């Protein structure tokens, strides 16, 4: 009748009370476990214990103390890949995972919708905008060249969870011309052949047409670019075209992924930090993803001097405080040193006191250290 947990004095050790004698305990946690409730210790002179039949240890030796927790409000989680040696051989990246809310300015910022980040992985080249990644060749001499960027930019290494984080929007490429060539069956000029690219100057500027076996498909002038450098078929500069000539021809689409602005192509050296920010405020909503670069990790100069290195793990962890998160569900706690402990059911939370698990993306939780899961099952272990 009590109380059912005590501390030591010299030592300060965790004692529970099982059915009708006593065990030690490793931490705080596994007690609160075991009890299937969150209340605290207390502190006892040690021949209260020695006067008792003690049975042995019990509980989960590699888990937490305690379970400590922050608030929210935000469920920021950002994953940054930032790169040293960006003109090395040899390079390194050294990647990290930020839970804390951010210092986002103009050094580091989400990238505009005209630059993107040349990437490698796994021998092949991507390349990465705001909203994800996208397949590309960097062999291909020419093909390379047709888009802004040369031969003379080259790619940089880009981490496992970094690349898994990055949604595969497709390749790039621009989509295929299956009957390119053929004589135009739409009245047009025969050398204005099918695949071909005509421009009509409208009251902003021109406006640039491919020639599809099904009608005409409006570009953006770095299609248009593109598409002539890929096959002109034999026409120096794209016919331009009277308005009166089109506007009774069929209008289709031609997906093209390319921007219609230039293409900015970032210096990893001046720009290393590559990040992938998540976010959701408190509303249902959707979960924001957005692609960040810049020269920093986005956190205030401060919060470097809080990167633990995870010892067995793969990123430097930046984190205000505890975490309870939940995936999906599949629920987590995260420790202040940025490891993730497995909590399964519902139930179960409730002796460590732990309510309203926040969303997080399993694509950054997932590269936090899988520490011991918090079960009762894992909780009744006898130790010497
Ligand atoms: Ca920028």
């Amino acid at each position: 009748m009590g109380t059912s947990l005590f501390t030591d004095r010299a030592t300060n050790q965790l004692y529970v009370l099982l059915s009708g004698q006593l065990h030690p305990v490793y931490n705080l946690t596994s007690a609160r476990l075991v009890l299937g409730n969150p209340a605290n210790p207390a502190t006892v002179k040690s021949s209260e214990l020695s006067k008792l039949p003690m049975g042995q240890t019990v509980g989960i030796p590699g888990a937490p103390y305690a379970t400590p927790v922050s608030a929210g409000s935000t469920s920021i989680w950002t994953l940054c890949d930032t790169v040293a040696r960006a003109d090395s051989t040899s390079p390194v990246v050294q990647t990290a995972v930020i839970a804390m809310p951010l210092e986002i300015d103009a050094s580091i910022d989400p990238l505009q919708s005209h630059e993107a980040v040349l990437v490698s992985y796994q021998g092949e080249t991507w390349i990465v905008t705001t909203k994800g990644r996208h397949a590309i060749d960097l062999t291909d001499r020419a093909l390379t060249s047709s888009m802004g960027i040369p031969v003379t930019a080259r790619p940089t290494p880009i981490s496992e969870g970094m690349f898994n984080a990055l949604p595969d929007m497709g390749p790039w490429q621009l989509p295929p011309i299956p009957a390119a060539g053929a004589p135009n069956s739409l009245g047009l000029p025969d050398d204005l052949v099918i695949g071909s690219v005509f421009q009509i100057h409208t009251d902003k500027g021109p406006q640039y047409y491919v020639v599809l076996p099904d009608g005409i498909a409006q570009v953006n002038a770095t299609t248009a670019a593109a598409l002539r450098a890929t096959q002109a078929h034999g026409l120096v500069a794209p016919p331009a075209m009277v308005p009166s000539l089109v506007v009774r021809i069929a209008e289709r689409v031609y997906p093209s992924p390319l921007p219609d602005e230039p293409l900015k192509i970032v210096s990893r050296p001046q720009d290393p930090a590559l990040c992938w920010s998540w976010q959701r405020s408190a509303g249902d909503q959707s979960p924001q993803s957005t692609v960040l670069s810049g020269r920093h990790l986005p956190i205030s100069p401060s919060a470097m001097n809080m990167g633990i290195k995870q010892i067995h793990g793969t990123a430097t962890v930046y984190l205000d405080g505890g975490k309870f998160v939940a995936l999906q569900e599949s629920m987590y706690y995260i420790d202040p040193q940025g490891v993730r402990y497995g909590v399964p059911n519902a139930e179960t939370a409730k002796s460590l006191g732990l309510s309203s698990p926040q969303n997080a993306p399993w694509e950054i939780v997932r590269l936090l250290v899988d520490g011991p899961v918090l079960s009762k099952d894992a909780a009744l272990l006898e130790h010497d």
